[PDB]
């Protein structure tokens, strides 16, 4: 709305690392305009998947093939007010792109907020605008950091995040909160009514983007979110799935990363969350026949809490009869859950398009986080000013 | 002949949930037809598999690229005795599509037979055809099953069955024999000299299809079955293959499902056997070497007792010295260890045919399971009738 | 030129047995093509990754996409001094390939070494060209080898390799650097100088080509040469990475061979070595971490031994510091580090090219693998020359 920001990808970006900003950022009130050189509005980009397993580094796959937006030869630099750079392996091509290098230059000249995160560091040094500045990126980058000048920052921890002046830097994706936030109050934001505890119902093979989009979205927010799931504690992890749309008549299926969990799900007190969020993918039709699980959302609708689910997450709304006179979306295939659950359906046209009943907030697919996450911001009173 | 049957296909369905039907139908002399709306025949569907590593819940990786036969806008239900439809990721979009719910919907009341495997049944919930209908599914398609009004039947292992007038279900592919007898029960069939007992030689990295289809397609006949891998006991996985030509000058590779073996090597005595069954796929290379293995195959071969070897299976055989002076086809690669074995070949064209040569049967790739099961089938003296 | 190798190709070859050889022969200065049936110079063929992984049998996955530099149909035997027969599911189709068949007859025949390996032995056979002849191959060629006629070598371990008359065989690329030096005796050749012990800086996700291909071209040669990676001990294994041109404007990557290490990097005692090989990959940017790693490079560098790294190996060179007035290549991105580093960048065209700065040699990308291992051997003194 009030303020525009540009991110800079390219092929192998690290696919967190673009759409959790780009998702984020929208949902914030911020207009976001993703360019890649030599590509254009509409084009794609293969994205990788950097997960820290176990070994003596991360292990790649690919993600989500990212639609870009905009124009990188279109580029009018003085329409923005931020610019973002995510990591991954696009960062060390776009560093020896003439143009890329000209316009993380001419960004940095203008004093402007620029978030930088894991290797997409190398373009700042790269286009010689670290000299001086102190800054943390993924530890790899360091030597080359050094090297430019800079008050290297060593990412003792991975969610380790450094600013200087307008310069803000992270080191792993598992920064974003706090990358994020310090983003948006670069840009002028200012956050109100984030003092919200929010429970994430997860399991294995939840959707990739679907679990992480909004639970670092509220998180940056500065929201205390926890994440559960049955059988399974704190530390333990959850495989995820990427599910993209690649020319068949549904969509294809592989790895995402692995994600965490925060909190016990013996251990959980309902009463002491102000929100409750149902990622989508595979991990709803298992989680729906877990009568714990839908104890948990009767208790959160009976409250009259804010409820937000998306995609497949529905099915355990159905599951828990707790759809009946209700209106609501949900990925196009739940349809038939939802309307066999009582519930009136809203068409999820266009696909990025959320609904709003009472406390119940309904997403279709991942292409709706911005509209989810904002959504859920509105029941909460949670709001982002750019005031300051 | 006397009996067609219509399954209902769509991109990312379980690869066994559509193949093992698919030729096990046709292997017991079904003529079978696949359709997927928007597609025509000819066309393909990219296919799921889905493995159960014992955690909350399956793993997906992508299976066979399965062919079509027939065009969904062609179908004339009034052709058709039976209707399939198998699991997998399909059934989620499908049951929403207009086209499938009608199609499904006709078909439920003309009372004609329908057999649903695990996530199919999304579609009969979609068609509202299980009102007061006893069946089961996945046991995550319960609710909408519930919701629909059916008489859920919790699926309490893997392997269950439930028939209820002209419904059949199962929950996963490994209830596949009972689902596909029930199936031809329903049709009005009567399998015949079925009960014989069934030697399959496994190993590592067999060929996914080879595998499966041929061995639940004798246990729907009513067969006991035993899988053996030399080194490894009753209840050990093996890792498989899937082969698939991709535009390649051979085939391309990827893993498949894992399968369990079902008895001890060492504990295996070829007299208590009927027949022997060896998949293709790499297992047979290194099976080859193995001397154990090999005495097996000499003790069927002596005793005449039906032996199958389809595609890769052969170089057991070769190996053996028992292709020696007979005739037999073979993956068109293997001719070379089919002759130097002593054996005379046949073309296998088409590809997906089978030939019998005394005791022996031999097939060349995935494709020729109908007539394989069947040229074993009829050395066994089993048949079914309608 | 002096001699010229033909490497019967095809899809799905295993990998590392057609790059390996085709580029080591390369280094040791033979000129190498490439041919599969049905495609021309410049066609690509998919390639095959076996490895060994605890299976009763090998595991595969997929590898780089290799590209032939000949065509198949202009082939003229009487242009080749040698022919090589990589293993992988190529043989297989190939030896029912008539034209095939008709080639290996005619070679055969003619008297002129013939290198086949693993499954490639299938299309001897085929061709009728082992009766009375001893050699190995994968296990499970060993029944058609002997139905051929061969005197069967059951391969005790898969290093055996077998050399009768102009027939040398191999049953895995484990058996690569018997394989190669045998090999190049058939063709008249003579190694001198190979008294030389190499080692290799590991890591997890190195580029799978980049650390295969010049340890087994050295050890060839018959030089000593180990692995090593931090953390970890002789007989463990690092993932590797394979790096390939897909269309995209950057490499793709895939898993490529488990590597076995094979000495403890705790216990390491570097001065005892002549020389030092950095693969590519991911592993330097993750390497270049640790000091005990940049040690073993500043020794080698102050005591001024032959150091070769080549793609993004330069990253640790570059954490070192010991690239400050000095002249290099590396992976084109790379340059970035190699400048920040004090370093002369020399640019990598074509990108096969490799150079040579007092003990540093580098190199730009796997490409480079001849004039890499071609360089090194320079440093070390170690000569292939051919009757």
């Amino acid at each position: 709305n009030s303020r525009t920001v540009l991110i800079l990808c390219g092929d192998y970006m690290e696919d967190y690392e673009v759409m959790v900003p780009f998702q984020a950022l929208q949902a914030f009130g911020i207009t976001v305009h993703t360019v890649c050189p030599g590509k254009k509005a509409g084009d794609s980009c293969p994205t990788a998947v950097h997960d820290f397993c176990g070994h003596q580094t991360y292990f790649e796959s690919r993600g989500h093939n990212f639609t870009l937006n905009a124009t990188f030869d279109e580029v009018d630099l003085s329409k923005y007010d931020g610019l973002v750079i995510p990591g991954g392996r696009a960062p060390e091509y776009l560093a020896l792109t003439a143009s890329v290098v000209e316009l993380v230059k001419e960004f940095s000249r203008s004093g402007k907020p620029i978030a930088s995160i894991c290797h997409g560091q190398l373009i700042l040094a790269a286009a010689d605008t670290v000299n001086g500045r102190k800054c943390t990126a993924y530890a790899t980058v360091g030597p080359s950091l050094v090297a430019a000048g800079a008050k290297w920052v060593e990412p003792i921890t991975p969610d380790v995040c450094v600013v200087d002046g307008s310069l803000i830097t992270a080191a792993t994706y598992e920064g974003h909160p706090e990358f994020i936030q310090l983003f948006v109050k670069a840009l002028g934001g200012k956050i109100t009514g984030a003092n919200k505890r929010i429970l994430f119902l997860c399991g294995d093979y939840m959707e990739d983007y679907e679990v992480k989009v909004p639970f670092q979205s509220l998180q940056a927010l500065g929201c205390q979110v926890d994440a559960v799931c049955p059988e399974k504690k704190a530390g333990d992890r959850c495989p995820t799935a990427i599910h993209d749309f690649e020319g068949d008549q549904t969509y294809s299926e592989k790895p995402g990363h692995t994600f965490a969990l925060t909190t016990n799900f013996d251990d959980l007190v309902s009463s002491s969350y102000d929100a409750l969020v149902i990622p989508g993918g595979r991990a709803p039709e298992y989680l729906a026949l877990n009568e714990h699980v839908l104890n948990i959302v009767k208790e959160f609708m009976n409250s009259e809490k804010p409820v937000a689910s998306i995609c497949h997450g529905q099915q355990i709304l159905a599951a828990a009869g707790v759809l009946k006179g209700r209106k609501c979306t949900a990925y196009p295939a739940v349809k038939l859950n939802v309307v066999l659950g009582g519930g009136t359906w809203l068409e999820p046209d266009p696909i990025d398009r959320c609904f709003t009943d009472g406390n119940l907030v309904t997403g279709a697919a991942w292409p709706g986080h911005p509209e989810f996450v904002s959504q859920l911001m509105a029941l909460l009173g949670i709001q982002v000013s750019f005031h300051h």
